[PDB]
Formats: structure tokens, sequence, C-alpha cells
């Protein structure tokens, strides 16, 4: 591909799931990936099988992994031009009072901080390529969502500091985005609906929650991403939504 | 009441429905109020009901119509602090092939000029008064909504206009505010759902789509519109959902 | 391109500005494009410009110029895949009491019935292609703009009825989206500049309400545009923002 | 006043600002207040010109103090009908580059885990009054705000939390609503104005901001709060905007 050729990119989370899916699109557009993952078992395998990505163990909730994945981009290949936050992570469906204050700040942690981190570090990079930034946040965070309300909670947070950002980076030419997907078939939903009492009928909720009546997939928020990142050049500090139409018109969710 | 005391309110369409109740609220903060509507029978009795309502027969897509109410409103009480245009219709379900441009245009002209035009006749009072303006727009015109392209269409236009009118007129102070309701139990609701195969069925449907499991009250809606008339004095192009909440989260409406 | 190889697209409005700017987007990715327009002059040299572009005649306010549009389409290529609905105008600024009911409806007539009318005669094609429509509508639609209540309006009806259809048309897997452009440099922005009192300070400050300081190309539209019909399958009901960050945080538009 | 006659209130961030003309809007309607805050200064003065209010000392990022704080209101008031989620800061303007984790981190522990840890204590007891939440987020948690990463992220924290708990509580008949208020006319303010290089310009730039020319009241932040809580029965979710139309069309923030 030539669409994104010549550029680096960083994506958090990408040894599985939708961050395995933009790790390929920007692969195909012909962009250098670097996969950062806390676990070795996809990433590693990843960069085995794709030419033009490596893969570097880093868990984002810890600063000194994240200072040596920027360092070791730059030193590995010479330019950082993309910042893809997609690590992060949806608890079991928890009710309001099951949940913890330290449990949230849990979750604040990988889901916001995280992003902050290496959006952060990265930036001055950036300035120097007039890159750009990616978030990965959820349609969750605009509309709400039932028994998550920390998980709700940190990604209204990613969609407001992604426009925050994109205000204070306008300047230099650093656009800041985020991709709010829906329901999009991964090994984290497969995992949360196999808690369930009934896995298979939550999955076909799932699908029927979107009026396309099926869940999305990986590699559709991968293109979405290789377009903020590649095509979107007056696009910069909006929210991208990939959702198969969930949160349009009624649904199950006489005035007395 | 004493909350809107001394002022003069019009209400289109308010002979029965979410305008009656709207008209009635009115009244009990202390208002006069012109109940306008195009039939006589709702609006004539409840003028009968409360001291404090008239009744001025006008079909607002007829323009001398709604300059007559608007000079009969100012000769009968001698001012005008706000104006609810309430008037509109949902037509039957219409899949999109099954509407027309001329079915669409008279649509257009009840739910949208009706409401352009009266505000237009209306503003010169309303500057003298520094009143207001209060728009009954829906949610569907921002979320969407099935078989309905016309009405959508409609109201989404109305939430458009009152965010452009408050830009124009907040030099005069004079506030433009819409509120837009979701399913509420009023006579249209009930004429619609007897046109279905189930009625009963689509009534508990209409009740499910809201969190809060029933649907609103005409009441509800205006306490809404006093709040926004005689307490909301810095809100101005503001879309004040009334709804129960049926915009929030997923419901019902892998990947392949 | 291959992006779009072997797909066949209308646009209209294509002639100039935006529209041409889409054009060469989905010639630019191997499409074959139907340039439509109520001018000769801009459309007809595209053709001769751009192989894989031919021109039509056709003001979309005429029922039967639309009808030829689409059946001339289908007979000289074969398949429909694609609709982009950007014809349309912005009259000059004009205070609320300088507008007028029937020129309101003459601008619904354009920006809002146009799309709804070619939209209706082509949606039979591109359910037989599971093609999609893309709807060219305005971020004043979302914020509101200041002298101008029927263009504003008129917006947030093709941002509503965007919605409305996508529920529609979602079981044929026909996608319905649109692009909400903020300040893009075509002839229309220049032609309205030139009205004013101080041209030159009014596109100084047409470029700095955007926080990228400029503003944004028919070019960057486009590629917008060739996203949503090409890689955004799981995308549909959505509005793509594409403004430079116009709508983020605060500007000029003690608590006495 | 009767509007909320027989309720009981509690406002945190009650001494000062917007939190105390929340306090004064609900003696105003009948109601008794809890004024809660970290600082005596202004919330035992205010109890003392109020009857109807009472002061409790009460850091809300302390969860023992907020667990007597609920505690200390039932044993006193004997039940509990709404929670005022005020208490809150707005750092200084700081560049992306000048902020910190753990500067973030302590910002979320008071804008959102506060309000977090205070409703998650007073909930049992407002499921049994069918009482309900009002949480002040802000207006730049929505569209963004420069200088200003941390905040502007807790806000949208707030915001998506919101809906998230109306759709947890609205089983049990809790509403839970926000208030999204723009430029406010408050010490807080007026402090950090005061560390601008020039305060009175930045006093002005704040009340040109809103069309309305203006800063809001916190007596008008009060009203819409005590309309939420006294008079919103059919809205959960829902952020009732209170920013003098500072969202509304373009402002100051040729294609190249
Ligand atoms: N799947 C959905 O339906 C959905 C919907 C909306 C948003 N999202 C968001 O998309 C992102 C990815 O979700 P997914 O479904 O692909 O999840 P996933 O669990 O399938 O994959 C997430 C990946 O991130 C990695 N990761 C987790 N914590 C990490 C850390 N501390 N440091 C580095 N890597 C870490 C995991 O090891 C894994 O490889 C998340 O931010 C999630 O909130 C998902
Ligand atoms: N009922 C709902 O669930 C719902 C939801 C969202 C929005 N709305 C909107 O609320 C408004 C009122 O709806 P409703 O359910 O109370 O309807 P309704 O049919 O019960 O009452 C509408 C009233 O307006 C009058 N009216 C109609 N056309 C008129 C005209 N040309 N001139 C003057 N009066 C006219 C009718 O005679 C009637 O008295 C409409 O704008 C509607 O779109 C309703
Ligand atoms: N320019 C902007 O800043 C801006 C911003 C937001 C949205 N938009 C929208 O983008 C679209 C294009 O705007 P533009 O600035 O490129 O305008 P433009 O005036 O430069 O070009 C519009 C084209 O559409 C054609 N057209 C007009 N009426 C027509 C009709 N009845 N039938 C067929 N073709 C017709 C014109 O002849 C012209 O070629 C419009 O819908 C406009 O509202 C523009
Ligand atoms: N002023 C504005 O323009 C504005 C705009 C939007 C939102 N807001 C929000 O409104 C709320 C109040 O703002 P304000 O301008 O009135 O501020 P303020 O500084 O004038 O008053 C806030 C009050 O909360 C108290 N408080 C602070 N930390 C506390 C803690 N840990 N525990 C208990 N009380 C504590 C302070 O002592 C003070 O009395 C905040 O949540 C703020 O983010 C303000
Ligand atoms: C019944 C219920 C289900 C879930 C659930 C189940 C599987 C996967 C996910 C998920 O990871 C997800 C789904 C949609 C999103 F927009 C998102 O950001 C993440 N969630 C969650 C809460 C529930 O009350
Ligand atoms: C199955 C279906 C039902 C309706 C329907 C049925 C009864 C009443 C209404 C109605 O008057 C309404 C309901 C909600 C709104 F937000 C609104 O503005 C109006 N609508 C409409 C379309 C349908 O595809
Ligand atoms: C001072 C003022 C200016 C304009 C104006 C001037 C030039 C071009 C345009 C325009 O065509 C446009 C600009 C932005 C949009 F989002 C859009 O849909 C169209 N408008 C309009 C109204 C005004 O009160
Ligand atoms: C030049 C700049 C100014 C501020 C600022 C100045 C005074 C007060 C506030 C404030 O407390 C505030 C203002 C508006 C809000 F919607 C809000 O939630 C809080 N802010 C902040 C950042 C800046 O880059
Ligand atoms: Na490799
Ligand atoms: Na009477
Ligand atoms: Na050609
Ligand atoms: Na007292």
């Amino acid at each position: 591909g030539t669409r994104y050729a010549g550029k680096v990119v960083v994506v958090t989370g990408g040894g599985r799931g939708i961050g395995a899916g933009i790790v390929r699109a920007f692969v195909n557009s012909g962009a250098r990936v670097v996969i950062c993952d806390k676990d070795e078992s996809g990433g590693r395998a990843l960069e085995q099988e794709l030419p033009g990505a490596v893969f570097i163990l880093c868990d984002v909730t810890q600063e000194d992994d994240v200072k040596t994945l920027v360092s070791e981009t730059i030193r590995r290949f010479g330019r950082l031009d993309c910042v893809v936050n997609n690590a992060g992570h949806h608890p079991p469906p928890q009710r309001p009072e099951e949940t913890s204050a330290q449990g949230f700040r849990q979750l604040l942690e990988l889901n916001l901080l995280g992003t902050y981190t290496l959006t952060k570090l990265a930036l001055p990079y950036l300035r120097k390529s007039q890159g750009n930034v990616i978030n990965i946040s959820s349609l969750v965070g605009a509309i709400g969502q039932a028994q998550a309300v920390p998980y709700v909670a940190t990604k209204g947070a990613v969609t407001a500091m992604t426009k925050a950002l994109a205000l204070d980076e306008s300047p230099y030419g650093v656009r800041v985005n985020c991709i709010s997907p829906g329901n999009i078939w991964t090994p984290l939903w497969e995992e949360l609906a196999a808690l369930m009492p009934d896995p298979r009928a939550t999955i076909r909720e799932g699908m029927l929650a979107q009026p396309l009546g099926r869940m999305g997939q990986p590699a559709e928020v991968g293109a979405a991403a290789v377009f903020l990142a590649s095509e979107a050049n007056f696009c910069t500090g909006i929210e991208l939504l990939v959702t198969g139409g969930a949160e349009l018109g009624y649904g199950c969710k006489p005035s007395g």
C-alpha cells in the first residue's frame, strides 16, 4: 500500500482484537507499525506474520514501559507519525453498588491515563512529523451503558480529552481524533459473553443492538483509523462513530 | 401561581395533548394563555375550563390566521412574552418509497414553516417584552426514527432553526429554546397506535422504549416549558430532552 | 486507483467547489462518476478533463431531470453504487425578519427535497448493488449560524433525514451517511465574501473560525466521501465532521 | 416556597459560588438543605443566614467524611431526596506538556470520584425516597477547552457517568441528571482571572464567549437544579446546558 507509506505508527493493545485489526490496516497502507501490548502471545506472532510490524512488550500503565516504547520506536525507525491508543479493558457487568472507588481508579489508570501518558511522551515527535493521535473510545461514552459506570466514565473522559488535546495541539499541526466503536466482535467480547448465564443469547442480543444486524469487525475499525491518519487532514477533535447505527432510533430499554 | 405572573403566552396546537398540558402549566404559573388551534372542540372547552385561558381559532399554516392570532393577542392582553410552537403532526409510519415530495412539503408546512411564521410575527413584540420562544421538536430529530423520513426531517429542521434564531435574537435579549419530547401519551399517540395491526402491543413497545418504563405526560412537557420561559434566563438555543432516557444505552434495533 | 474500482457514483452539484472535489476523489479511487449539475460550464470541462467522468445536465429541483439522471446512469454504466447529494446553496446573510416563507420553501426545495428526490429514485438500484448514500450537510445544522435561519434549518433536516433513512435502509444493506463540512474554500465562499463590506476581512474571520487556522479544501471533503463509500462498511447514519475543529471550545460570539 | 417542600437536599461545595446559589434555590423552594464543604468560612455563614440550611464540614475526597455526611443527614432529617454533586475545581490553564499524571489523578479524585462516592453512599436512601441525583459537569466536557486537558477529561467522565447511572437506577425510579454550565461568575472564575496577565481582559473575553454577552449567575444554575429535582419527572440521564449559548455558531478560535 501507499496511502501511509514511509510513516511510523504505534498501536497499543495491538496483539489481538481491534488493536490487531488496526495494526493490519496500517501495515496494508504501507506504514511501519510498532505493536505494543502487555501480553506477548498475540503481538509476537503478529510481528512474525507481518513484514513491517515489530512487537515491543509494554504495559501502558507503567510510565517507564511507555518511555521505553517511545525511545525504542525512534531509535529503530527514526520518526513517529501516529499513535493509536487502543489498549483498554471492559470489566464484567457490575451494578453501581458492586463497584469500588479503587476498581474505578484502576480502570481509569488503563483506559484514560495510559492513553494520556503515551500521548504526552509521543507529542514532541508527532510535532516534528506533523503526526496525529487516534484514541479508541466507545459509543457508550456518549450514550451510556447499563452495569458499567466505571467503564462508561473512562470513555467519556477519553472522548472529552481528545477534544481538549485537539485544541492544544492545533497550533502545531498535530491532529487529535477518536474512534467510538460500538459492538465489535473481539476476544474481549467473546470472554465477556462466556461469563453470562446464556452466552449465545448475549451474543445474539449484541448483534441485534445494531440496525445492520451484526457486530463490527476489527478490520473496519482499522480502516477508520487509517482514514484519520492518512486522509482526514481537516479533521481534528472529531468522534468517528463505528457502531452499525446502534445509537439510532428507539429500541427496547401508559404514562404512569 | 406566581412564577410567570403578569405574562402572556401563546400556545399553538393547545387544544389537546402536549399543547393542552403546556396551556395548563402556564395557567398554573399565573400567566394568561392564548390557546391557538385549528380545531375548536378541545380548545374551546379548555377556555371555558381555565380562568386566564382564551381560545383563538387559528391554522398555523395560514399566514393570515397567524397574523390575526398575534394582533388579537396584543389587542386583548397588551403584551406578548412567550410563544410555544407546539402544533405539529406525525403521519402514520411510511416506508421511504411510500413517501412523496408533496406530502413532505405539506408536513414541512405544518411542523416547520408554521413555527417559522408565528415566531417571525411575534418577535417584534417579544423583543419589547424580552420574551422568549419555545419550539416543540422531537427526540427523533436527533436520533432518527424508522418509517418517518419526512417527520424526522421536519424535527431536525426545527431543532437546528432554534439554534440559528437563538444566535440572531441574543443581541435583543430574546431567548429561543426547544423541547425534544420522546414518547408522550397523547391523543395522537393513541390514534397512531390504533392504526397498527396490534395496538396494545404497539403501546407496550412504546412504554418500554424508555428506561423509566412508561411514556411521558403532557404535564411533564408543560413543566419543562414553564421552566424555559420563567427560570432559564441563561439558556438560549438549548434542546431540552423530555424522553424518559430513551436515547440512553443499547436496545434491540457474528460480525458478518 | 483501486479502492472503489468497478463502482458507479453520481455526484450532484459536481461542477465546482466541494462537488468537483468529490468527483475527483472518486475518479482517483477507480470509480466511474456521473457529474450532475444545473450549470454546464464547470461540469462539462470536468468531463473532458477526467477519463471516467461524464457530465449530465440535471437540476435536482426538477423531478423529471432527476428521473432522467438515474435512468441515463443505469443505461450508460449498468449499475449504481453511490449517490452523493452535494448540490445546495447558501443564501447571503439575512436577518430573520428579512427572510420569507417562500424563500425558505425554495431553499428547502434545493437543499432538502432535491436530496430526497434523487435518493428515492436511486434506492432501488442501490439496494441491488448494496450501495450507499452520502449527503453533504453542514456543521451549522448542528451548532447553528447567525443570519441564516433558512439555511441552518435545511441542513438540520438533511442530517436528521440521513439518520431516518439509515434506519429504513439498514435491512437492505444500504448505508446512509452524511458529511458536515465547516468552512470550505469554494467558489460559493468567495462569492459570499465578495458581497460583504470587507471581503478580505470576512475571509480572514472565516479562516480563524477553525483551530487549524485555515479553511478546508474540496479534496478533503472528497477523501471523506470516498472513505464513507468504500471503507466504512459498519458506518450508517453517522455525521462525519470535516470542520477543522470549528465546533471545539470557546470563541468570541459580568453576570448582568 | 412549596415546589420542593418536605424534601431534604445535600449540596457539595455549597459554601460559595454555584454551590451556594444551588443551596439558596433549594431553600427558596421549601427544602431543607445540608451544605457540605471542605472549607468552613462560606458554608457556616450560610447556615446562619438561611433557616432550613445546615452546614456539615466534609471533604468529598475522604470517604469517611462522606460516610458521615450521609449518616448525619439521615440522623438529623430522617430522609434524603436529592444529592447535588457540585464540589469541583478548575486548575489554572496548563499546557498538555505542563500536566502530570499525578495531578490528573488528584483532579479526578475531586471532580469524578468524589461525585461517585457520595452518589454511591446516598443511593440506598434515594431509592427509598425515589429521589434523584444532579451532577454539576461543564460545557467543556462536551466541546473541549484549551489548556485544560485534565479538567475537560474529568467533566467528560462526569457527564458520561450520569448517563450510565441513569440507566442503572431507572428500574428503581431514581433519576440521574447533570447540568453543564458554561461561564458562571463565581469566586473561582475571579481567582483564575487574577492569575492572568490581564485579568480585566480575561473577564471581558469570558463575557463575550456567550451570545447573551454576559456570564451566568449561580442563581441560574440553582434554578436549573431545582427544576431537575422537583419538576423533571420524565428526565433522566440528560445534560442540561446552562451556557448562554456559548456552544452555538462560529467564533474566533485560505485553505492552506
Ligand atoms: N470490542 C468492542 O465491542 C469495543 C467497543 C467499543 C470500544 N472498544 C475499545 O476498543 C479497545 C480494544 O478492545 P478489544 O475488544 O479489542 O479488546 P481485547 O481484550 O480483545 O484486546 C485488547 C488488547 O489490549 C491489551 N492490553 C490490555 N491492557 C493493556 C495494558 N495495560 N498495556 C498494554 N496492552 C494492554 C490486551 O492484552 C489485548 O491484546 C479498548 O479500548 C475497548 O474499550 C471495544
Ligand atoms: N406525542 C409524542 O410522543 C410526541 C413526541 C415528540 C414530539 N411530539 C410533538 O409534540 C407536538 C404535539 O403532539 P401531540 O402528540 O400532543 O399531538 P396531538 O395530535 O395530540 O395534538 C396536536 C394539536 O395541534 C393541533 N394542530 C394540528 N395542526 C394544526 C394547525 N395547522 N394549526 C393549529 N393547530 C394545529 C391539533 O388540532 C391538536 O389539538 C407536535 O409538534 C409533535 O410532533 C409529540
Ligand atoms: N463551502 C462551505 O464552506 C460549505 C460548508 C458546509 C457545507 N457546504 C455544502 O456543500 C455543498 C456544496 O457547496 P459549495 O461551497 O461547493 O458550493 P458551490 O456554489 O461552490 O457549488 C455548488 C454546485 O452545485 C450546483 N447546483 C446548485 N444548485 C443546483 C441544482 N438545483 N441542481 C444541480 N446542481 C446545482 C452549482 O451549479 C455548483 O456547481 C452545499 O450543499 C453546501 O451547503 C458548504
Ligand atoms: N464557574 C464556572 O464558570 C463553571 C463552569 C462550568 C462548571 N463549573 C463547575 O461548577 C462547580 C462549582 O464551581 P464554582 O465556580 O462555583 O467554584 P468555586 O471555587 O467558587 O466553589 C467550589 C466550592 O466547592 C468547595 N470544594 C472544593 N473542593 C472540595 C472538596 N474536596 N470537598 C468539598 N467541597 C469542596 C470549595 O471549598 C468551594 O466552596 C465545579 O464542579 C466546577 O467545575 C463551573
Ligand atoms: C449486558 C452487558 C454487556 C456488556 C458487554 C458484553 C460483551 C462485550 C462488551 C464490551 O466490551 C463493549 C460493548 C460495547 C461497547 F461500546 C464497548 O465499549 C464495549 N460489553 C457490558 C455491559 C452490560 O450491561
Ligand atoms: C413503529 C412506529 C411508530 C411510530 C409512532 C407511533 C405512535 C406515536 C408516534 C409519535 O407520534 C411520536 C413518537 C415519538 C416521537 F419522538 C415523536 O416525535 C412522535 N409514533 C412512528 C414511527 C414508527 O415506525
Ligand atoms: C457572517 C456570515 C457569513 C456566512 C458565510 C460566508 C461565506 C460562506 C458561507 C458558507 O457558504 C458556509 C459557511 C459555513 C458553513 F458551515 C456552511 O454550511 C456554509 N457562509 C454565512 C452567514 C453569516 O452570518
Ligand atoms: C484561557 C483559559 C481560561 C480558563 C478559565 C478562566 C476562568 C474560569 C474558568 C473556569 O473555571 C471554567 C470556565 C468555563 C467552564 F465551562 C468551566 O467548567 C470552568 N476557566 C480555563 C482555561 C483556559 O485556557
Ligand atoms: Na514483522
Ligand atoms: Na378562560
Ligand atoms: Na471523461
Ligand atoms: Na440555618
